[PDB]
């Protein structure tokens, strides 16, 4: 049933990602409300849709921006899996469009904000109420694998969570596309895997190491691997040694130790059993699969009907076409 979801779900993906959807909508069908935040080459803006009256994050990208930090092609591959993937936890992306300056993704508005600011809030999760939100991306990274996605920015800040208190995950500014290994130094210092770090290469299992780190984080309140200079995190994280707090339950300690294994080819998600090693782990028992994909399991938070603070600024259009055969593909 999971290997008949999974093989209608990669048909499905391969379908868009093979041919692209068109171009939908123009600026003036929505009301601009306000900047939910802002980057180097552009914006977020919490939106509403006239016609329709629903609400979307609107990510507003400067062409010329774009073209002079040479980020053309990571902009189109980002936006064509956002396009092509469909899964409760992964934002959608509503309508994409274009003008003379600009580029436009509207995407579901998730109005809780960040598990970060979550965190920053309440502190440390119950292990009970941590297992809810890891049960997600579990689900999520079995979904994104299966396409051959990895997706490699697993970190607070890019999960947001919604009015029923499930996660939607944000920002594939990094996620990839790739049948075996890639060298590529990216993502926070925090949550690399070893063989990120390391000159070797790496796979989809540096997605479960992370997923590691964010269940250590959430049931501790603090990282497993913390220090003011990057190079002194990553000789933590090569080195193969975690503290857990004395509150951690042993199941928790035993998962926790085979996720974070140092050797990728030990590293639980990685073997030859793949996702059922941690479906069927011990900390996992309680867990209902099928009702977390479906969401009817309550949520431990539901958010107060959030965001940080960001001045205002007008969507200025020029006249002329910038950069108009750049993002042809667009
Ligand atoms: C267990 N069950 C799943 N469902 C929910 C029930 N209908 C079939 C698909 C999924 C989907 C991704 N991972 C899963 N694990």
């Amino acid at each position: 049933s999971v290997k008949e979801f999974l093989a209608k779900a990669k048909e499905d993906f391969l379908k868009k990602w093979e041919s692209p959807a068109q171009n939908t909508a123009h600026l003036d069908q929505f009301e601009r409300i306000k900047t939910l935040g802002t980057g180097s080459f552009g914006r977020v803006m919490l939106v509403k849709h006239k016609e329709t009256g629903n609400h979307y994050a609107m990510k507003i990208l400067d062409k010329q921006k774009v073209v002079k930090l040479k980020q053309i092609e990571h902009t189109l591959n980002e936006k064509r899996i956002l396009q092509a993937v469909n899964f409760p936890f992964l934002v959608k992306l509503e309508f994409s469009f274009k003008d003379n300056s600009n580029l436009y993704m509207v995407m579901e508005y998730v109005p809780g904000g960040e598990m970060f600011s979550h965190l920053r809030r309440i502190g440390r999760f119950s292990e009970p109420h941590a297992r809810f939100y890891a049960a997600q991306i579990v689900l999520t990274f079995e979904y994104l694998h299966s396409l051959d996605l990895i997706y490699r920015d697993l970190k607070p800040e890019n999960l947001l969570i919604d009015q029923q208190g499930y996660i939607q995950v944000t920002d594939f500014g990094f996620a990839k596309r790739v049948k075996g290994r890639t060298w590529t130094l990216c993502g926070t210092p925090e949550y690399l895997a070893p063989e990120i770090i390391l000159s070797k290469g790496y796979n989809k299992a540096v997605d479960w190491w992370a997923l590691g780190v964010l269940i250590y984080e959430m049931a501790a309140g603090y990282p497993p691997f913390f220090a003011d200079q990057p190079i002194q995190i990553y000789e933590k994280i090569v080195s193969g040694k975690v503290r857990f707090p004395s509150h951690f339950s042993s199941d928790l300690k035993d998962l926790l130790r085979n996720l974070l294994q140092v050797d990728l080819t030990k590293r639980f998600g990685n073997l030859k059993n793949g996702v059922n090693d941690i479906k069927n782990h011990k900390w996992f028992a309680t867990t209902d699969w099928i009702a977390i994909y479906q969401r009817k399991v309550e949520a431990p938070f539901i958010p107060k009907f959030n965001f940080d603070d960001y001045e205002e600024e007008e969507i200025r259009v020029s006249i002329n076409e910038k950069c108009g055969k750049e993002f042809s593909e667009f």
